[PDB]
Order: structure tokens, then C-alpha cells, then sequence
């Protein structure tokens, strides 16, 4: 079209690929494959070299205390028995799982194999149940390494909007699935997609396969609600406010209001800004983003190019020339033409039975005659002499070997105090909300807890009223049985499918910390050190028998939450949260 | 609603040991992000490369 804006800075990705980006493999080219960089006049045969896993190897075995199994944080927006809408939806952990394995695969991710992109359930589900109950699953991608580049937010994010850069999700021959349910006939978009993969064209295996059309982009919401100028016509209606300070009431200068603000928006379609089309429309969803996000890890950068976060590979000097041993050796025992022991063979080698070990060894003809000379110590003495015989690896086979003096040597420990948390741990907590914070923060249509809305049986209210004669009821036993049956109610009544953004029907905030899962862990501090935690006395009797179960909320054991009926109900404290039932006497 | 800052406090201290100190990016005023009575507090966090 007219403005290039988001394709002609996409076609600076190949500009520098001819520089970082080709290269930028040197995290799977060290960890696996060939580092091939500087070599001239050389012979094939060499590449398989492995003493990179030493250091990469035990950051995946580093620290088995991510998993952070946390409960439960309340707050003051709803009381612990008014969430009664939810009860056992994630106190399942997760679903039946294949992902409890993908944070794992998210920790390393930091670099790794060029961090991958998340995934999250495009559509809804399939399977259609009552008591809906929703648990879920999550992947990550592999390769996508330098071939995706982001600039977007990339610091705070809590994802409270839907801006991405390109979702939908598959590469393959069946890659094809991503819009399977979508239009999907021949296949026939026919685009044009990064095939950055470094040809003289001697072999094979290049597709043009990939799947990529932009998404959501570049959201720009207004709103500083209930304020406007009336009157004269409007030119383009619409204004902007931001400071408020010193306005105080208006009201009877004029109009009033009683007014909301419906959503306006006609966005100029660029229609999804796919540098040649889209085939279908109607992208708009629900109430209020999509819940995928994005996985990070730590991020820092500084110009133009870069290369981040050195882990893998701080040996890189040793690499190159601890291998010249090849050609030390391997070259020698090669090029060698035949050491020989020069004493009087000066016709040397004869027929052929002498180098086929026939018979026995003694040789024929070792002869000296000399025409006019005469005689002085010549001294055959070169058998070809030594071997570079080594003696500096016996010092710098430590310093290609060692580094790790100024490497390994980081968080120097053993357990107990000074603990083995280190950059890499305190970062990914935030990434394990994903099972929490997807599901909360956005505003969804309807679960339809009970009857769906029923948004109010107040109608029942008309049937009470009594003035004639009305009476106290007289001594009560017998059939009243459970309560509740309707006699005056004041209901509390509203709650909506969509409640935007507003306080108490919010779940639960971010547990982040240590290890610690609550059910008193952390008043008996265990570990591996401190013993006594509440001695014998009268504190304890009321302390640590009724308060401290480990069973958590089993059910096994019924006499758990059944020590409040009969007995202690002189002293007062009950401690169940109260359901159903009473007691006889 | 945030405990922790995770790489803002990590490169921030590292950074003025490794270059010059830089600035502290913040929420420019006032009426973007979560206004409403209560539910206003912006969390730390430096600016961007211009150090």
C-alpha cells in the first residue's frame, strides 16, 4: 500500500542475517553439531567433541525446588465461604497432564534452543459436560529461534491485554491442522516465508513450509468516561482528558447525565496485516482477551546486535587448538614415509620375500666398498629423531581443561543456611501463574453456575404479608428438619455473567515463595535442623491435637472435623465451615 | 500483587558496575492501568537502554 510501516522493518531481519542471525545457532552449534569457524588447508575427518555437557548438564539437574507446591492465599474482597462457586475446579492440580514435563522444558528455555513460543487452547472445548470444572494443558515450541523476532512490551508483563505478535500454531505437511476447523481446502495462500538455511546448494532438505499471518496488533484504547461538551455539533466528537485535580460540582451548570459508555470503535482495517491476505473475518470473542501468553525468562540487551546470556560455552579458548593434537598425532602417523634405520643400507629395500616375514630374519648382503675417499666418522644417526613430546600440556591441558576455577566455583554450598537459589529459580516463578493467572484475570461469558442467570426469585416475596392476626411460633421440634423454607429474605441479590473488573467475585493472587505448602509448614519449621516446636503445657492441649493435621482435608478419618458437636461446645470454638447439620439432645 | 521484582533489581545493580547508571521508567501520570479507588500501586522497575 501507501505506508510500509510494519513490513519494511520486517525486512531488516535478513539484512543482519547475513551477520548475527546465520551464526546466532552458536547455542545448538556448542551444545550439539559442528563449531567449524577459522579452518584453512585442512582434511575432513573430526566433529564429534563433547565437553560442553559438564557445565550445560547440571542447570537442568540444578535445582529441584521449582516445582514450589503453594495453597490457597485469601484476601479481604470475599470471605473463605464465599467462593462456593468453584470448590474442587483446580484442587485437582492439573487436569491428566502431558505438560508437567513443558515448565521444565521453559526453565532452560532461556536461551537453550531459541526461546520458544506458548500455547494455550485456541478454542473451546469438545467435550461438553454440566458442572463445568475446567482444568487444562499447556506446550511450548521447539526451533523458532532467531526465524521469530520480538519487539512488543518484553518487561512488566501481566498480560492484562491481548497484543501479540503472531499466533497460530503448527509447522508440518499435516501443519496444516492449525485451521482445521477453519476454511482448508487446497492449502493455496501461497505466501513467501524466511528460508534463512545457507546455500551452496550442494545437497538437500529445504521446505517452504510455515504458517504465519499477524494477530491482534497495536491496541489503543481512550476512555476518561462521563465528561463532554454538549452542545455546537461535534466536529469529530471525541475528545481527550487525563489530569483531574481541581474540578468540583458541575451538576447545575447545566445538562445532567445518567449516561455509560458504549464501546466505540471503528477500526481502520488493515485487516490483519498479512503482507498479501486473509481469507475470513470475524475474529471478535467475548468479553474480555484471549488467555495465551507469552513464557520469559530473564531479558537484557544492548544495541543492534547482540549475543546473550553466555552460559554454555566460557571455554572457547581452549577448544580451537587442544584438538591440534590431530594434528600432532593423527597427521604423523599418516604422513610418515618409512622411518627408517640407516647403517649400510644404501641399496636398502631388495626382493620381495625380505618385507613378507618369510623364514627366518636374518638379512643378505650388507656390503661396503668405497672407491677413491678416504675415511672419517660419518654418523648415521636419524631415525627421523622426536616427537613434539609434549611438555606445556602438562600445564596448559589444565587451563583448556579448568576454567571452571572461575566458573564452577559460583554458589559454593552444601544445604541448610546459605541456600542453592540462584538467577535462574527466582525469575520463573511468575511463570507457574500460568495455571492460576489465565483463568482469573479475564472477564468470560457465562459458566452458569445454577439455572444460568435466574437473576432474581424475588417474585416470591408478594405471597407474605399477614396483618390480621399473626402469632409466635410455639415450642418447635419435629418436622421443621433442615431450615431455610421461605418466610422474609433480602437476598444480595446481583451477580452478572460479565462483571468487569470489580471486587469480590476475584480468586486468588500470586502465592509466590519458597517451597513451603500451607498447612502450618512454616510454624514447625522442619528442614533438615530445628527440633522442638511446641512443647507440653496447657498451650499445646488446645495447640497442637486439633489444630495440626497433616491428613489436610481427608476424609478417611470423619472424627477430624466431629470434635465440635458433643463435646467442646461449653468452651465455644468449632472450626468446621458449617454446611449441614446439628445435634439432638 | 507483585512480591518480587525478577530482572528489574538483578541488572539494575549489576548494570552501574558494568556502565554508567541509567534512568527508572514509570507509568507516565495517571488513568491507564487499573484505575479505581483502592488498586493503584506501580511496582519498580529502570528504563530502557538509555543508560
Amino acid at each position: 500500500e501507501s505506508i510500509l510501516s510494519r513490513f519494511d522493518a520486517d525486512w531488516t531481519a535478513s539484512d543482519e542475517a547475513r551477520r548475527e542471525a546465520k551464526n546466532d545457532l552458536f547455542f545448538s552449534r556448542v551444545s550439539q553439531w559442528d563449531d567449524w569457524l577459522s579452518q584453512y588447508t585442512t582434511l575432513q575427518y573430526r566433529g564429534q567433541f563433547d565437553v560442553v555437557r559438564p557445565v550445560v548438564r547440571k542447570l537442568v539437574s540444578e535445582m529441584r525446588q521449582n516445582p514450589i507446591d503453594v495453597l490457597y492465599r485469601p484476601k479481604d474482597g470475599a470471605r473463605p465461604d464465599a467462593a462456593d462457586v468453584l470448590m474442587g475446579m483446580y484442587r485437582t492440580d492439573m487436569r491428566h497432564n502431558t505438560a508437567k514435563i513443558a515448565v521444565n522444558i521453559a526453565v532452560r528455555e532461556q536461551i537453550e534452543a531459541g526461546v520458544g513460543a506458548w500455547r494455550l487452547v485456541t478454542d473451546y472445548e469438545d467435550q461438553s459436560p454440566t458442572s463445568n470444572n475446567q482444568v487444562i494443558r499447556r506446550e511450548p515450541i521447539h526451533s523458532a529461534c532467531s526465524h521469530v523476532i520480538w519487539d512488543s512490551n518484553s518487561k512488566l508483563m501481566d498480560k492484562s491485554d491481548a497484543r501479540h505478535c503472531t499466533v497460530i500454531h503448527s509447522m508440518s505437511q499435516n501443519g496444516w491442522e492449525d485451521f482445521a476447523e477453519k476454511y482448508d481446502l487446497d492449502a493455496d495462500d501461497i505466501p513467501s516465508f524466511q528460508n534463512p538455511n545457507d546455500w551452496v546448494f550442494p545437497w538437500l532438505t529445504q521446505d517452504t513450509i510455515q504458517i504465519a499471518e499477524f494477530y491482534e496488533v497495536v491496541e489503543k484504547k481512550e476512555t476518561a468516561f462521563i465528561y463532554q461538551d454538549p452542545v455546537t455539533g461535534e466536529p469529530v466528537s471525541y475528545f481527550k482528558r487525563d489530569i483531574k485535580d481541581v474540578i468540583d460540582d458541575l451538576a447545575d451548570s447545566g445538562f445532567i447525565k445518567i449516561a455509560e459508555r458504549q464501546i466505540k470503535r471503528r477500526r481502520v482495517y488493515k485487516s490483519i496485516i498479512t503482507c498479501t491476505a486473509v481469507l475470513k473475518d470475524k475474529q471478535l470473542i467475548a468479553g474480555e482477551h484471549i488467555p495465551i501468553v507469552p513464557v520469559f525468562g530473564e531479558w537484557g540487551f544492548v544495541e543492534d546486535k547482540e549475543v546473550y546470556e553466555g552460559v554454555v560455552r566460557l571455554t572457547k579458548d581452549g577448544q580451537r587448538l587442544r584438538n591440534m593434537i590431530m594434528s600432532f598425532n593423527a597427521d604423523i602417523v599418516a604422513r610418515t614415509p618409512k622411518k627408517k634405520p640407516f647403517f649400510w643400507p644404501e641399496q636398502i629395500a631388495g626382493f620381495e620375500h625380505m618385507y613378507d616375514g618369510n623364514d627366518d630374519y636374518p638379512y643378505y648382503l650388507l656390503n661396503r666398498t668405497d672407491e677413491n675417499s678416504g675415511d672419517l666418522p660419518t654418523q648415521p644417526l636419524a631415525y627421523y629423531e622426536n616427537p613434539e613430546v609434549p611438555q606445556a600440556n602438562a600445564y596448559m591441558l589444565e587451563a583448556a581443561t579448568s576454567a571452571v576455577k572461575e566458573v564452577a566455583t559460583l554458589g559454593v554450598d552444601t544445604e541448610a543456611v546459605n541456600g542453592g537459589q540462584v538467577a535462574f529459580d527466582t525469575v520463573n516463578q511468575l511463570n507457574m501463574r500460568a495455571d492460576l493467572e489465565t483463568y482469573v484475570f479475564q472477564d468470560n461469558l457465562a459458566t452458569a453456575m445454577r439455572r444460568d442467570g435466574e437473576i432474581y426469585q424475588s417474585i416470591v416475596n408478594d405471597i407474605y404479608d399477614v396483618p390480621r392476626n399473626v402469632t409466635i411460633t410455639l415450642e418447635d421440634g419435629s418436622e421443621k428438619d433442615v431450615q431455610l423454607m421461605a418466610e422474609v429474605v433480602d437476598l444480595a441479590t446481583g451477580e452478572k455473567q460479565v462483571l468487569n473488573d470489580i471486587r469480590g467475585r476475584y480468586e486468588c493472587y500470586t502465592d509466590v515463595g519458597p517451597s513451603f505448602q500451607s498447612m502450618k509448614q512454616q510454624n514447625r519449621a522442619e528442614i533438615l535442623e530445628l527440633l522442638g516446636k511446641t512443647p507440653q503445657g496447657t498451650p499445646e492441649y488446645q495447640l497442637l491435637l486439633l489444630q495440626y493435621f497433616t491428613l489436610l482435608d481427608g476424609k478417611g478419618v470423619e472424627m477430624m472435623r466431629d470434635y465440635a458437636n458433643k463435646q467442646l461446645i461449653q468452651m465455644g470454638v468449632k472450626k468446621p465451615e458449617t454446611p449441614e447439620e446439628q445435634q439432638w439432645l
